[PDB]
């Protein structure tokens, strides 16, 4: 597996251009890999489509401060409202993998998400984190002494919270990867450092009880991640969850399912400040951040764009997307006359029954 | 008419490439008789962007079974929710023609709906069926002893429920086979066996009365098909009707009328659990089939799909699609936390304004 | 000026099809003013998908009769519930011109509308006509001398009602007419016999005064024309109006205005039956008679299919654009349960919120 | 920089043709300036698509004069009711620049707004407008004495009225200008006189604060210009504004944001009044200015039209688009039943809820 290993940074205009650019660069299986959905994609484009639902007002300043982009999640202040999804195999990408993805988002100042399934041991990521705050996403397994082993791992990697992620039972009909025969280059060190002598995809099992199980048992908060109806997240809070991660995996997992920006506000009625929210699917500009936080999320987890830009420069190409967000975020503070993140989460949104045609 | 011959199992990635797939080895007359529509196909594409408008939620799972996709139906356990529904002169897709669907019907374990327009006789269907459960449908026609007659032919052909077609009075205006002026190729034994002595089309005639005659001279329960508004169902099931099979016959009718999944609800909500209810017009993925439960189906009826699949592979091809539905329903219902078919009649949908483009 | 001169019957698979196949033997200049509309057409757009927002259901019959699509307005008993529209100038679609159409009109049984800026004097049109039915439209002209002469022709020439245009006071901004500089080739005997030695389009003027003024004086009923705002069919009636024409000119005058058909449904509701209504601008299709008159229309006008078949084949050719009219009306009065143009009048409508695309 | 330099009438048949007409003429780079828009330009597009979302009715007559389109804002009698928005650096367009543009709006008889970012000097602006009259259009300085050169600056040039532009910050995300490198090729004269000696861009700082200043200070009436939200129109007025320029700077500003016409009803029943509102951001045709009108706004301004019009012919060809204006609303005029423009603030709008597609 051939896959790209320069390290540079990226002028970034915008992060949909980073798709075709990264296209020319990943070997084939493994960007489409990335890139591709469920069924035709139909709810990849609703989750990108979502955002012309609610739309920004440019508005009046009410303060002469300049815009501060800061927030604190979990007592960790980050440097802007946004950290990094878990996604699995960034080696797909580049080969610094999920050491370079964990430098630039150290080094830019906000929370790295591991996935369970990284192509890199925690070691390689230890070196590319440098003592930068992580949390760690899990799967259910059915074999619970695996639960309590990946529960150990992350504790001793230093997590600071727990990502369990609820909607991969199983996987989504993500043609791409069917069409083209894609298999994994490489292993998965984490998951087999446990699993050795005790079929990783089938290991896995979620229920409210499965939530209570690991909140009772992780030492950490622990984020559902997944979450699109409401009444799942009033079910996980009451088993124990100490967050709620609104998410349809990028639109990877169920098909012909809402774009996940429309299923965000009541969800977020209905948490009514219990937990805090993150949100994700579908953020690729700063609007989109302005929005996700105006309807109720405390911070946006960023995903494709960041690997794109990792395949593109590495940890320098993935800083400069976060750098970009954070810049494009900044612009946006200005003319909606909002001087840090919390007058973003008051801003009124104006509401457009015609969809993307307008 | 070379139809193709070819026995073998297909790799259904989705059934919407079937089409294309089709359309290389079909001669250009029958495929586009199968594949073709009213009008400009409006209502065809409505049909499928009808699915659109109710989206499906990833949710948390309240049972730790694994997934199981029987149901049962006027006595008979299938295997999935999931029928044959009544398709004429199978033969214009595959050499083996009606036994061939009925081979794959019956090793799947579920219901084949018998068009009295097939070009095989029963004897023919009957080997491939080897014991499996049959439905009859029928056209009502004007000369009464040809209804005395085929419900006599259902009778003696085991069939354990009647198929009463009502929107077919007359054919629709589908342009695809007035421009090719397509002429079917070969008879259809069945009816003939009843007229010979006794202008098929020209025979067919439906009224509340009709549908009262039907359910009372049959001795079987009596689908009415073609219902599309509630009113109709009311009727049809104070005539005797003991189903109401939702349909617009896969727009191959009446042009510019709505998408047939949009009509489910309202019908379910006045049929009110009076009889079963068998949904089509539009069934491409097993998201659909949950969609048509949840609101308000007990099975749906597969069409065009299946006839593609036979084209491409015979009975194993034909077997291949309806396998690919069984999958994909599992998956959806594993995504949306439903163990059981029941589970799907109870799933809560996302409204969706914007409709296809969002 | 080289319009085709060729008579013969067209075998009509659609409408919509005419249009392109008319443009390879109308010359450039005058198939763009027949086929032309004002900006950049869009209203000319909604005409047409106006009528996928209201979907005919098929339904259950209640009557045992074949299908009669006979109709009466103002006393004239018609084959079929549509008229001809009063259109300008058929000379730019064939050598017959007028005189083409009066024939096909009269042979088929309905009524011939003549337009004031008819090419053909009324002597060459009345031998077309052949003793049918006509009714002779006007422009409110500035001159009041001018309208007691053109009242005296019409009924001179045998008309029993008069249509009053009210929405061509200038024209509209006809984009093709402009790009195309295009100039009548011939010239307007009607209104010449009355204007010579007394600036045609500048002699026209309307307001409810007017329509009065009109109706005090024809001696006939008074269609007043163009009518798309309910208070208007109300002040017309008032000002003594015996029928009103909801039309929009085929998109022809004001742009960036509603569909002609989305107007038809509060006008109905409005004059609640006081006078009869013609509905015009996009009839393409029998669902669309079918869905006027479902919505408060008496009858439909038709026009720009019946110039394409003047076009295609003369007499013969606009004959059959209307003998396809009677047949595709047939199939959807079968379909609809419907057994005359009073059940028509009775239709449910399902209401479609996605518009167009779905 | 090689501008065109010609002076041409040219034969306006519609304005959106202008565009690609001019990016013949005009240098790239300076071009997409002008054309271009934040973003991927949705934005731009939902300014267009706005004016399909309220449509006009054609309608009788109530009046017997001809149509006279004329009206009056803040004492000055204009001969249409629309002026000339502020644009910077017109001499990307045309090598007369912001004099070619003076003339035109001066001969044709409405208002100049003049861009403080202009690249002539007043006096060169001056000969051009020949006594005609003129607003000034400000950015708030965070030096306050620039703000006192600027505003003293607009009264010395005979400024009958000051804008005072509040949505720009810092800059849209201009993609174009981004890709193309674009960098001004001239300079700034009138900013220049003032800041030499004392970095333009970040020169600019608006809160109700700073409107309060410029109105207290300015000596003129004021308008604030790009608001978009009802609550910023009664804080500006509050704070001292004479006016409300509704706009979204053409779209070059924040992206994600409406259409500005859909933002225009809910300002003006909250400005109920108060103070004229300008109207801006997509006006192309007649049949815009007049729903503006309809929807609250006493005139609306002109941009990029007028700046094609500029390149294409100097003043000339910049006259022939406000002729066309003028000739185009007089045609909307005639079709709404309209005499004079407080008519067309009296018309009834049909609400398209399907929006563009329809
Ligand atoms: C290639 C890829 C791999 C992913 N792997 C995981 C994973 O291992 N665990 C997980 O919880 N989510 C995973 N996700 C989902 C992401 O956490 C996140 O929800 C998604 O990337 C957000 O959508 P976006 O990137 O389109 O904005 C993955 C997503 C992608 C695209
Ligand atoms: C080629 C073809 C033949 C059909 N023949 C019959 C028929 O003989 N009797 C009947 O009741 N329906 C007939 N139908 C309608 C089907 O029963 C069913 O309603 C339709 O196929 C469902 O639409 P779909 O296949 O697009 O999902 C036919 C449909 C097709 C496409
Ligand atoms: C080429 C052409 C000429 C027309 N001339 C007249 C006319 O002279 N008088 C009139 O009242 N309407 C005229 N109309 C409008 C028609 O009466 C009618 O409203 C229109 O054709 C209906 O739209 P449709 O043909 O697209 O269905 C004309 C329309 C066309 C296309
Ligand atoms: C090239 C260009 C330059 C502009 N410069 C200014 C400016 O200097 N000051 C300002 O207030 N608005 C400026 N605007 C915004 C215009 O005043 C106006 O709001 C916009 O042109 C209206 O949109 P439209 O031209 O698409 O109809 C500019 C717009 C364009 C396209």
């Amino acid at each position: 597996y051939n896959a790209p290993s320069e390290i540079k940074y990226i002028d970034v205009v915008n992060t949909y251009d980073l798709e075709e650019e990264a296209s020319k660069v990943v070997p084939h299986g493994g960007f489409n890999y990335i890139a591709g959905a469920s069924g035709d994609e139909w709810t990849k484009r609703a989750n990108d489509r979502a955002w012309k639902h609610k739309l920004l007002y440019p508005r009046l300043a009410q303060d002469v401060e300049a815009p501060d982009t800061s927030t604190e999640i979990l007592g960790h202040k980050i440097k802007a409202p946004f950290i990094m999804a878990p996604i699995a195999a960034h080696g797909l990408a580049h080969t610094t993998k999920e050491a370079g993805t964990a430098r630039a988002v150290s080094e830019f100042g906000t929370i790295m998400s591991i996935s369970a399934y990284s192509g890199a041991t925690f070691e390689e990521i230890s070196e590319g984190l440098n003592g930068g705050p992580r949390w760690f996403q899990i799967y259910m397994a059915k074999d619970d002494q695996q639960n309590r082993d990946i529960l150990d791992e992350a504790k001793s990697d230093g997590a600071t919270a727990i990502i369990l992620t609820a909607d991969s039972t199983v996987s989504g009909n993500r043609d791409r990867d069917v069409k083209n025969k894609f298999v994994y280059p490489f292993g998965m060190p984490i998951v087999q450092r446990y699993l050795r002598g005790t079929n990783i995809y089938g290991a896995s099992k979620i229920s409210p009880r499965d939530i209570e199980e690991i909140a009772a048992h992780s030492g950490l908060p622990v984020f559902v991640k997944g979450i699109q109806h409401p009444e799942d997240a009033d079910m996980a809070i009451k088993a124990g969850a100490s967050g709620i991660w609104v998410s349809n995996h990028g639109a990877r997992q169920l098909y012909e399912a809402p774009g996940s920006f429309d299923t965000l506000p009541a969800i977020a009625e209905r948490v009514n400040k219990r937990v805090p929210i993150v949100f994700d699917s579908g953020v690729r500009r700063g609007e989109h951040v302005a929005k996700a936080l105006a309807s109720g999320a405390d911070v946006v987890a960023l995903g494709r764009p960041v690997l794109f830009g990792l395949a593109l420069g590495g940890w320098q190409g993935a800083y400069s997307v976060l750098d970009y967000f954070q810049k494009d975020l900044t612009r946006v503070m200005q003319l909606t006359g909002s001087q840090n993140v919390e007058d973003l989460k008051g801003l009124d949104l104006f509401d457009n029954p015609y969809g993307y045609e307008y």
